[PDB]
């Protein structure tokens, strides 16, 4: 079961992982995969994720918005040039959550599904959330600094490099919305979703969450629930994409 | 034997990797690293690899020097924004290999040393050398397209994400200069150096390679060899770092 991936990553933080300071455990370079192949949805079942919130989240970034006001009148907790920002505005000069941005900066997500549907085999499908010359950005920046998509056999995989994550919380949801994105994306292409390949550099773990990771540990991960992409209208970018599109099946967390 | 790793890669690509259009054979996504510790330097045994341009092509890319003239007149094979000006002034607008770029862009380096110093625990020191807006990179980007710095118990370590790698020279040459800025930089900031961890998104292996390859991975690998910095005066700044700064002990490869 992959999970166990995420499991001994966890323990080996817990064992062998430095202390830096709100304190915490830590390593440097880790990386977990994760199979998107019949369905599967690598949702963490050792402890329940925040699903809607997954979803929410990631329909918000896609349509590029930076409101979090948009996302409290939907069940889910100006927030500044934010992921969605980046990917589909970089290098635009950001003003405030209300404003509009449409043609200004660098639209990295159409940029990524042309290429899939053009080329296909390309190993230039980068996206990148980093932007040193945004102070904003910078005095808060991203904790997942890029991703990269790839296309072999029919099948879209996507790879991010997270600079960054708490393993309790932070990177069980991220895995899940990047899994996402990847699925969304593979239907919205006509593929079918290969894999999701997480890239860690600072992986930690806080201290008032160790007596629970390793409570948490000892549980046998379940299988995976079923992710399916069944929209309810037609979807021709991703922005479009709704969260009722998705019925997750099989989700039993412990 | 650390090198394992690259030579398992390299099986493992030749074994189960994907055909796509130069041909090539490829997987997505993996990782390797290699220890820093005892002066370990992780210049490849199972083939040479080309040491005297690993330092040069470092130490050119640190001055923020883009004009390959400079390379040639050190018996080393206008570029553009490549690596050095990415790094050293990411987004000016980038005019000739000729031309002063002093106060322009965003140093990167300048400001990873620094925060190396300030804050060793920061999760922030990162560099990247993609900019989606600069449509000269973007039509023959940067191979390796982001790095981070990591200072636990006094070991400077660095990770790298590399979006597409050619396993048969390319990679090896990459491993050599991530290896080698690490250990200039922990030498420059008084750390000792820790890790390379490299993170791969394509990694291909070219079709006319293949056989010599195969002959390559059969071969036991040989310790690494040893990299001493011994100065011949003094380094502030890492642009100051001279070829000669570098006592390679050891390198025998087959
Ligand atoms: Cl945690
Ligand atoms: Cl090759």
């Amino acid at each position: 079961h992959p999970e166990h991936q995420y499991l001994d990553l966890v323990k080996h933080i817990l064992e062998n992982g430095a202390r830096r300071m709100t304190g915490t455990l830590s390593v440097f370079g880790a990386t977990m995969r994760f199979s998107l192949e019949d369905n599967t949805f690598p949702l963490l079942t050792t402890r329940r994720v925040f699903y809607r919130g997954v979803v929410e989240e990631l329909l918000f970034f896609l349509r590029g918005e930076t409101d979090s006001k948009v996302l409290e009148k939907k069940g889910v907790r100006d927030l500044g040039p934010i992921y969605g920002f980046q990917w589909r505005h970089f290098g635009a000069r950001y003003e405030t959550s209300a404003s509009s941005y449409e043609g200004k900066g660098v639209d990295q997500i159409a940029s990524a599904i042309a290429a899939i549907r053009a080329n296909p085999a390309s190993r230039r499908i980068v996206v990148s959330a980093w932007n040193p010359t945004d102070l904003g950005s910078m005095a808060l920046p991203p904790c997942h600094v890029l991703f990269q998509f790839n296309v072999t056999d029919g099948k879209l995989s996507c790879a991010m490099y997270q600079r960054s994550g708490d393993m309790g919380l932070g990177v069980p949801f991220n895995i899940a919305s990047y899994s996402l994105l990847t699925i969304l994306v593979a239907h919205l292409t006509g593929l079918q979703p290969g894999e999701f390949v997480h890239f860690l550099g600072d992986a930690h773990v806080y201290l008032d969450h160790v007596d629970s990771l390793r409570q948490q540990i000892q549980r046998p991960p379940r299988a995976f629930p079923k992710l399916f992409v069944s929209p309810k209208g037609p979807r021709t970018e991703p922005e479009h994409f709704q969260y009722e599109d998705f019925e997750l099946v099989g989700y039993d967390p412990h």
